[PDB]
């Protein structure tokens, strides 16, 4: 069965103004590439090629102008708008006809993931054709997230959205896998007390049916979010340190598509040409004539 | 006499791609505000209110959308396009009718300055109504800049553009003050195929009309031209702002302190942004004395 | 009249353990040099050559091993021990016979200052031979410091130590100048069980002898008291040094520029370090003019 | 068969002066703990409890004063001096009687490792009772390291120490596993043209006998070194970003010994007591009453 992807690139409102008066949030760079390359790479590493980008009416054309239809990277990218920021779970109503009767995956536009065998840790989630899969990650400030409570045998028994009194330090990360029920679950939701269709309510719905798999994303993975000026900066420094140490890029879509066999050596060479003058083009050119294990 | 300002916010080419496939370099943020706010604040701190922004045809509307005509901040901002990146000295040909018969000042769009009594160090340059003024600053890699050589008595005797063998570690920073002769000097290419600002400055030096002031080690002059240096500049500005609770290069603040806009106008500007830290900061400025 | 200096480099307790189980906080490096070089350079920039370092019994030998008696840098460094951390004002009782009948200056061991004409901003404080002088600096978290309140005409009217409800955002920085009365003021505990420097400063304020000078936003005053702030201060100093090719708080440099040691002495100091960047930097200073 | 560990904490000379006039290099902190906690944690994660720390005559007592005999953390730590920095391979001559007839592992004192299932990636190396095991890692500046060349089928065929013209971008990291031959291999070495007993010559000796296993440490691992002022700073920022995001520490020996079952809850509580006032003590206390997966 096919799995489709959605990237939710919502409007951060005026919270990052005036930086985001110039460019949309998920167009801001993290070190050396646009923020949106990171969640796109995550979907690509899960084996997902068919992807809907959802953003504001102002920002959608800008994502389109940047990314096109994805064919240069062996992807099929489509676009849709969220007129009003009425909660993340709206992505499934907006995305209803894109999803059709297929399996899906949702990723937040400002989330970055780094670590080992990331290709394989997503594989187990992506292959599960029934129910929902999410990842829990130990954090210092769980109040800011969806928080998962486990019983004494490590079984997930409760999910709470931004609790004032968190039950654990396990946050739910911004990457979600769903089966064919998610659209119908979303339509039956009622708005929260904040006036939003919450993704945690979608996840609670699967939990109450005993169909939520909660996998642990271990301490040896980096899950970062780029939602404040401070966290964007930190994420920049983190990616720069890795790239400058390794001479290998994090979340380079051209590279990921080449290694996945979605584009070939000739196509990668064409992509490198316009950028040959700068470090990013030189990097893509180097990939053709080097074995990276 | 009036002094007009020019900000050269040109096409970064492909050097910062793909980050700048989203936008021109001078729209990228340095920590919490667009790059272009920093050179704009420098011009404002020199007392300059009438400013021409020069950028690519593609980027001009984006600067316009960000900054408008400047009237909200007591400024008069105008725009011009540079079809092709043919050297920094082209700013005076493109900007010829904007400048008219007035004094001018040119600043590069990716330069940031921080330090003490900055308002006052620019004052002496801005109020000199004859000849040209530039600033020299000790750097580690002078080969990347215009380099000034001094004689034993501290007099400038030579300028060189990006020398492979620099004569000193004094770079000429990206801020230049000119009198009414600069357009005519400019109208009169290098081996690289560009109209060099260093040739304009050499022209003033050879007629004995170049003031070279030292910008001391207690000032920060940073360049935001690479991915690495943009990140560094971000960390630097964050550290200062988070330490002080005072912003670097907030134009609304600078206009308010210059008396270009008043308390009521500042309050209006703060309203739309009230929900975020930047709006809250502008609101706090109304009810606090900063010395 | 002579002014003597004191650096309080006391026991950080257990707050930075286990990092400081290796050494006292003021021996940790800020980027490329020990923390203590920064407050020592501040005292030197004020013209102070005779300096008492106060630290724990365990740490004193380590400071001594690092710094010696100071003669290599044209200084006279003396050491005293603080058995117990009983407040910053204890420095004047411990330091009583070192001070004698002279003027004094106290600096905290984990404070760093950067900015323009810093030599000259300290000069006005250092040369005031009567009363006390402190500096006020706008900060984001004034609750962590001594806080000064000003009246409508910018006169200091109140000082409070770590107030839960600060009257302003002006903190008193960790650098203090005193006349001959401070020892007697000091000899005359808070609810926390400590001899507070803010009580010493209040005493001078109540006799109308406290000069409170503003350290403006164009200066950097950083505190290296947490793991996070020490890291930030490191990044800040690295950015400046790597931009300029000039060091912050290099005592050998400061002594050379103050004329306390000469070219031959500086060359001797550079020899043992010739293999690393710090030695190479001292060697470069001999054959370059820095304005 | 037992495996013993050596941490080489050598004298960086005057290269980091004057910072290292106050404290020895491997006593400098990386963010919130002494540099040496990081390579010690690496050895502990390989299951090694018996460890020799080698450093200069000036620095050895300082390591002793910091770490003791290791019994508080369920370790057995011993100390030895290297009078003169005559190459890293000297560690096996100095360490000869400590090693005895056992298997060994050498780790450099200024190397930091971060990533997933790190416990398990070392397990395969630690269990190999014959020959030597090293790790290769893609880097940007391979000239600074021991560089491994691979043939077309991914077999290691050459090792070069700091080559002017590197054959690949695969550096050998500062962690080495050896069998009972390493002492004898080291004694038969001749000094290099630089006047040092090189670890690369020890590794070449195993390669020429076909007994060098070279495993790839993938791009999803962070291998950092803390040998310059700049790299020490970068490593600090990197560790701070991870710790402040996760509320979990990197390379906390007390934690690693507790999770390995080398010390128990009561012993961990005793260790936390003296430090209760600060964040590190509070962290150890929190570990007693939380499940970390
Ligand atoms: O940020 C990344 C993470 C990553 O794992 N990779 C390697 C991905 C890969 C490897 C082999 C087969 C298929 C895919 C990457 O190019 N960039
Ligand atoms: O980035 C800055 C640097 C600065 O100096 N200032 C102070 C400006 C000022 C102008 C006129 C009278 C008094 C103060 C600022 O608001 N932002
Ligand atoms: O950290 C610093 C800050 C500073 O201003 N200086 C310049 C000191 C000086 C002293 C006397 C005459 C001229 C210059 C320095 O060498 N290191
Ligand atoms: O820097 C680290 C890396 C690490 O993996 N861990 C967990 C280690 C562990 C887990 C389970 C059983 C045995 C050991 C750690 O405490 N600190
Ligand atoms: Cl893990
Ligand atoms: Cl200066
Ligand atoms: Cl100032
Ligand atoms: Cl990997």
């Amino acid at each position: 069965m096919k799995r489709k992807g959605i990237i939710l690139a919502g409007g951060s409102g005026t919270r990052l103004h005036p930086a985001t008066l110039a460019i949309s949030k998920q167009l801001l760079p993290v070190y050396d590439k646009p923020m949106i390359y990171y969640p796109l790479s995550t979907l690509m590493l899960a084996g997902i090629r068919e992807i809907l980008i959802i953003s504001t009416p102002q920002d959608t054309p800008r994502f389109q102008q940047l990314l096109g239809d994805g064919s240069n990277w062996g992807l099929d990218l489509q676009y849709a708008v969220q007129p009003s920021p009425d909660g993340l779970a709206q992505a499934f109503l907006i995305g209803e006809s894109f999803i059709g009767n297929d399996l899906s995956a949702l990723v937040l536009g400002d989330n970055l993931y780094y670590g080992h065998d990331f290709h394989e840790l997503l594989g187990s989630a992506s292959q599960r054709q029934t129910g929902a899969s999410v990842f829990a990650y130990h954090v210092l400030d769980p109040e800011r997230y969806g928080v998962v409570e486990f019983d004494q045998g490590g079984k997930a028994i409760s999910l709470e959205e931004k609790p004032l009194e968190p039950k654990s330090n396990y946050a739910v990360t911004g990457l979600y896998f769903y089966d064919q029920q998610v659209v119908d679950i979303a339509r039956d939701l009622k708005p929260s007390p904040r006036g939003e269709l919450e993704i945690t309510d979608v996840n609670r719905a699967y939990l109450e049916r005993g169909q939520l798999s909660v996998e642990i994303m271990g301490r040896g993975y980096a899950w970062l979010d780029t939602g404040t000026h401070d966290s964007l900066l930190e994420a920049g420094q983190f990616i720069a340190t890795l790239e400058n140490r390794q001479g290998l890029k994090v979340a380079c879509p051209e590279e990921i598509a080449y290694r996945q066999k979605w584009i070939d050596a000739a196509q990668l060479e064409k992509l490198a040409a316009p950028l040959a003058k700068n470090g990013y083009g030189q990097y893509l050119k180097r990939l053709l004539t080097e074995t990276v294990y």
